[PDB]
């Protein structure tokens, strides 16, 4: 029996493997909106999967479609990778998009008919050895993921070319088991049937509104009027079925959270472990490292000691528990998100402004500000911001002892964060910040001042900042953690000067400004000066979060597919995992039902995006298991002909 499967398992971990190359990349060629746009394409390729089943077991049936839905996958990632390079060697776009809609296809028909296609190879009441294939299976999919993320860091045409090129060996090798499969074929029009049979039985319950009016079946009563008992028999099973994932789509918004909002959050919790420098992106790796080992243990050990003790968990058992660890892992989240807020800086909200006072000259200065003064000596700043009202920022004046007072004339943008530089008695400067959040993916933004009378240039590591004005500084550019050189150039500064010069490390989450200053030789000085602190909290907090997930995840979601394919007829196997599928689809639509947010407090999302829902549908979904669908052996009804 195993010989026909490995064909089929290496093809799926080969092909999901090149999938996951495509998703990085997309986000970051065509640069809140990234969850719309991450979700809202990762819902639409499990919209296709509709396509797929009706095809499958409509037409060609299984074998077919598998082959015929591949090749089409390929020529999607080769289109759009050569398309990409017609646009800058030599409309242009319109080539790429087409790509896209070809590449979901492939996306698509594959999911449904590759898990239908490999139970079929079992038939001799091979529940221990099915069930085996299943679990096997499930960890052959993230084994492409975990490969996909390590080889991606290691150019356009080999990052779309060389992912598309594993599929066609995914492809070849599953042509070569052709002789091995065991394949069956439609018998007919099944869709157009069911079409026309569910049509005919409610139009006729329709009618005799008062004349035999309550149902022996709710639907079935009226149906068999005219279609045949065993036909009815097999909808019936797929109806029931069918009934009891209206409420599972809910949870599978709750996983998704992990590629999105989890990540944000690893943003400002990025305390670097000391044995590595682990990165923000690379957690979501922790959920594929876990499963691969995680899955063999249930199996293996806990399984068979659940039944030594005689507690016998159904697979309906199984599901609902499954629900439960995963709300509770969120919680754990809602710990780690407030206990972050110690440590985050406040930042400006609509008509509130925050400021903030350098003093960059030799002699100190006498700030006055709307109802308080503030006194900075030479080369001195204020060790935090301080916030204002937009309406109550009426006079500013600038003083210094023994010398006559300046008045502040420039404007302010509400909601932005503002520095002011002053050198001198009456001359001062107005900045804008431009950074108002934590730096997005976790780097550190640097900027420079101008001291000297002319213009100045740095750079540092394929980054410029040139024709600076004097008494004027740039705007941020972000880099990572670690240790950077960098090189200044000027007109007025002699060649003797040396301008190679080195930074300290920078962790990650900070930003510090720097200063340069004139030496009694015109060489010219450094100094830094800090605006937001380095990030404090551990990164590997989150493994707690992780852990209980995943954990409660390999539960859930193989009894998912597994107990999808057992009950469904022999005639439409396909057509319920497309069902199952469908569940995700539905998912990724609450989340991006979301939209804005009541308040701002994230902790308050975290919490009540669970517990007030995932719990609720738990309870719910225990109601309808109380009605023992599982008591359906759809194996042998359909002997009773």
């Amino acid at each position: 029996y195993p010989l026909s499967i490995f064909f089929i398992v290496v093809n799926e971990f080969c092909e999901r493997f090149s999938y996951y190359g495509m998703r990085a990349i997309l986000i970051l060629y065509f640069t809140n909106l990234s969850t719309a746009i991450y979700h809202t394409f990762v819902a639409l390729c499990y919209l296709t999967p509709i396509l797929g089943a009706l095809i499958a077991d409509s037409w060609l049936g299984k074998f077919k479609t598998i082959v015929s839905l591949s090749i089409v996958y390929t020529i999607g990632q080769a289109v759009t990778s050569v398309s990409s390079i017609n646009d800058l060697t030599d409309v242009h776009v319109v080539l790429s998009l087409i790509g896209l809609a070809l590449i979901a296809l492939g996306t698509g028909g594959i999911k449904p008919c590759v898990s239908a296609f490999g139970g079929d190879q079992f038939e001799e009441g091979q529940e221990k050895q099915r069930n085996r294939f299943f679990s096997i299976f499930y960890l052959a999919i993230n084994a492409g993921s975990l490969l996909s993320t390590i080889i991606t860091p290691m150019c356009y045409p080999l990052a779309f070319g060389v992912p598309a090129a594993l599929m066609a060996v995914a492809l070849i090798v599953f042509v070569l088991g052709s002789g091995m499969y065991k394949k069956f074929k439609p018998q007919g029009n099944i869709m157009g049937k069911v079409a026309k049979c569910i049509g005919f039985a409610i139009k006729n319950r329709f009618r005799h509104r008062s004349k035999a009016f309550p149902k022996r079946e709710h639907w079935l009563d009226w149906a068999k009027e005219k279609y045949d008992e065993r036909l009815i028999s097999q909808i019936k099973m797929v109806t029931r079925v069918m009934f009891l994932y209206i409420p599972l789509p809910m949870f599978w918004a709750l996983f998704d959270q992990q590629g999105s909002r989890w990540t944000l959050q690893a943003t400002t919790m990025s305390g670097k472990i000391g044995a590595l420098e682990i990165q923000p992106d690379q957690m979501q790796t922790v959920n594929a490292i876990l499963i691969v080992i995680m899955v063999p243990i249930f199996d293996a050990v806990l399984y068979p000691l659940i039944a030594k003790c005689g507690f016998n968990f159904t697979s309906l058992k199984k599901m609902a528990v499954g629900m439960v660890l995963a709300s509770m892992a969120f919680v754990v989240a809602a710990i780690v998100q407030v206990e972050i807020d110690k440590t985050l800086p406040v930042f400006p909200k609509g008509n509130e402004v925050q400021i903030k006072v350098l003093n960059i000259g030799n002699n100190t200065m006498n700030i006055s500000l709307p109802g308080e003064m503030v006194t900075l000596g030479p080369m001195s700043q204020t060790n935090a911001f301080m916030t204002f009202d937009v309406n109550k920022l009426t006079r500013i004046n600038i003083s210094s002892p023994g010398s006559p007072v300046t008045a502040v004339t420039d404007d302010f943008k509400q909601g932005q964060r503002h520095t002011l530089l002053v050198w001198a008695p009456n001359h001062y400067q107005v900045v804008k910040d431009g950074l108002n959040q934590k730096p997005e993916k976790g780097e550190n933004g640097i900027r420079f001042v101008n001291t000297f009378n002319e213009l100045i240039t740095i750079t540092m590591s394929g980054k410029v900042y040139a024709n600076i004005s004097s008494y004027n500084a740039s705007t941020y550019q972000f880099f990572p953690s670690g240790i950077k050189g960098f090189t200044i150039s000027s007109t007025e500064i002699p060649p003797q000067c040396q301008p190679n010069f080195n930074t300290f490390y920078l962790e990650f989450g900070s930003a510090y400004t720097y200063i340069v200053q004139r030496k009694n030789d015109s060489c010219p000085e450094v100094k830094v000066f800090e605006d937001i602190s380095a990030n404090t909290v551990n990164m590997a907090l989150q493994i707690p979060q992780y852990f209980l997930l995943t954990c409660g995840e390999v539960v859930f979601s193989v009894t998912g597919l597994e107990f999808s394919y057992s009950q469904a007829p022999s005639n439409m196997k396909s057509v319920l995992q497309a069902g199952w599928l469908l569940t995700v689809a539905v998912g990724n639509i609450i989340v991006l039902i979301v939209a804005g947010a009541g308040q701002f407090s994230k902790q308050w999302a975290e919490y009540i995006l669970f517990a007030a829902l995932l719990l609720v549908v738990c309870v719910i979904f225990a109601i309808m298991a109380r009605f023992y669908t599982y008591i359906n052996p759809a194996e042998i009804e359909a002997q009773f002909d």
